[PDB]
C-alpha cells in the first residue's frame, strides 16, 4: 503493498487508481449532490477497490456500471491506507507551524514552501487531488460541497489523522481555496478549468442520511418526552457516518439504552449498509441494547428527481416493506420511517425508542 512507491503510475506520473477515480468523478460526479461526502455500499465499493489493488490499470470505469460513490470511496481509502500520508509524516510539524502564521498570505507561500519539501510523486499526487477538489467546489451551487466541507471529509484520509486533526483541517482547506497559488497553476489552466428517568440514545448510519436533521427538529442534546404517563430525559448522542470516524464512534457507545440505526429511503445503498456495517458495529459495542430501524427522508420516496437520479443505476426508492424486513432481519425492536424536513413520522420515532429504552 500500500505504499505510495509502489503503485502502478499513469503517464502523468501519478498512481493510476488517483487518476482513474478523478477522472471519473470529474465526468460524472460533479454535480451529485453531498459527492465525497455520501458513501457507497460497503461490500461492492471494497470489490472495487480490490479490483484496483489487483491490477490499477485493467480497471475500466464507465458510467452506468460504476457507482460514484464507491469510486469517491476508493478515492479516500486509497489516501488513508498509504503507508505513509501523502503529505509525508516528516513534514507534519512544518505544516502545523505553516498553519499557525497570522495571515493567510503568509500561510499560502509557507504550504508552497512544505509542498516543495515532498517527494515528485507526493507533489504531484497532492497537486491532482487538491486540483479535483478545486473543481467540485466550484460546482458546490450543484452538489453542495464547499471547502470547509471537503476538507472536513478529506483530511482524515490525506493527513492520516485520528479523526479529530484541527491543523489539518485547515491546511486542506486552505490548499484548495489557494490552489491556483499554491501549484502556481498558469493562466491557460485557470481558463480551461472555468469550462426523572434518564435514558441514552445514540444514533448511527451512512453519510448524509438524516441523522443530525432529525435530532435537530425533534429537540450531544438532550430531549424531553412523555411515553405512557412516563416523563423520559432522554440523551442524544450524535455520531458521524462516514468511515474516518470509525475510530472515533465508540466512545459514544457506551451506556447506550437504545439505538436509531437510520438509513435514507432515497438510498438503497444506505439500506444495505444497515446489516454490512451498522449492525456488526452496534451489535459488538452495545450488545443486547434495542435497535430501532429508522427510515429518513420520507419526503422524498415519490420525490421526482429522486426516483430519476436512482433510476440511473436501476435503482429506486427504498419501499416500506424493504424496510420492515431488514428491521426484522436485524432484529430490531421496530421499523419507523420519517421525514426530518416535513417532521412527519418524527415524534413516532423517539417514542418507540423511548418505549424501548424502557421495557
Ligand atoms: N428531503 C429531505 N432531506 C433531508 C432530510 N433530512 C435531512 N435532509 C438533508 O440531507 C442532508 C444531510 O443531512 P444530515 O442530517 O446533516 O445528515 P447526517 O450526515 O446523517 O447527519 C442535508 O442536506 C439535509 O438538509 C429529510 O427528511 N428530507
Ligand atoms: F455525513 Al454526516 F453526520 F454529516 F454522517
Ligand atoms: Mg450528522
Amino acid at each position: 503493498g500500500t505504499g505510495l512507491q509502489e503503485q502502478q503510475m499513469s503517464r502523468g506520473d501519478i498512481p493510476i487508481i488517483v487518476d482513474a477515480c478523478i477522472s471519473f468523478v470529474t465526468q460524472h460526479g460533479l454535480r451529485l449532490e453531498g459527492v465525497y461526502r455520501k458513501g457507497g455500499a460497503r461490500a461492492r465499493s471494497l470489490r472495487l477497490l480490490a479490483e484496483f489493488r489487483r491490477d490499477a490499470r485493467s480497471v475500466k470505469l464507465r458510467p452506468g456500471e460504476h457507482f460514484v460513490e464507491d469510486v469517491t470511496d476508493t478515492l479516500k481509502r486509497f489516501f488513508r491506507e498509504l503507508d505513509d500520508p501523502v503529505t509525508s509524516a516528516r513534514l507534519l510539524p512544518r505544516w502545523r507551524e505553516a498553519a499557525e502564521l497570522p495571515q493567510k498570505n503568509q500561510r499560502l507561500e509557507k504550504y508552497k514552501d512544505v509542498i516543495g519539501c515532498l517527494p515528485r510523486v507526493n507533489r504531484r499526487t497532492l497537486a491532482t487531488l487538491i486540483g479535483h477538489l478545486y473543481r467540485v467546489q466550484k460546482c458546490a451551487a450543484l452538489n453542495q460541497m464547499c471547502t470547509r466541507n471537503l476538507a472536513l471529509l478529506f483530511a482524515p484520509s490525506v493527513f492520516q489523522t485520528d479523526g479529530r486533526g484541527e491543523h489539518e483541517v485547515r491546511v486542506l482547506q486552505e490548499l484548495i481555496d489557494g490552489y491556483i497559488s499554491v501549484f502556481d497553476i498558469d493562466s491557460d489552466q485557470v481558463a480551461q478549468i472555468d469550462l426523572a428517568i434518564r435514558k441514552k440514545l445514540v444514533i448511527v448510519g451512512d453519510g448524509a442520511c438524516g441523522k443530525t436533521c432529525l435530532l435537530i427538529v425533534n429537540s450531544n442534546y438532550v430531549a424531553d418526552i412523555e411515553v405512557d404517563g412516563k416523563q423520559v430525559e432522554l440523551a442524544l448522542w450524535d455520531t458521524a457516518g462516514q468511515e474516518d470516524y470509525d475510530r472515533l464512534r465508540p466512545l459514544s457507545y457506551p451506556d447506550t439504552d437504545v439505538i436509531l440505526m437510520c438509513f435514507s429511503i432515497d438510498s438503497p445503498d444506505s439500506l444495505e449498509n444497515i446489516p454490512e456495517k451498522w449492525t456488526p458495529e452496534v451489535k459488538h459495542f452495545c450488545p443486547n441494547v434495542p435497535i430501532i430501524l429508522v427510515g429518513n427522508k420520507k419526503d422524498l420516496r415519490n420525490d421526482e428527481h429522486t426516483r430519476r437520479e436512482l433510476a440511473k443505476m436501476k435503482q429506486e426508492p427504498v419501499k416500506p416493506e424493504e424496510g420492515r424486513d431488514m428491521a426484522n432481519r436485524i432484529g430490531a425492536f421496530g421499523y419507523m420511517e420519517c421525514s426530518a424536513k416535513t417532521k412527519d413520522g418524527v415524534r413516532e420515532v423517539f417514542e418507540m425508542a423511548t418505549r424501548a429504552a424502557l421495557q
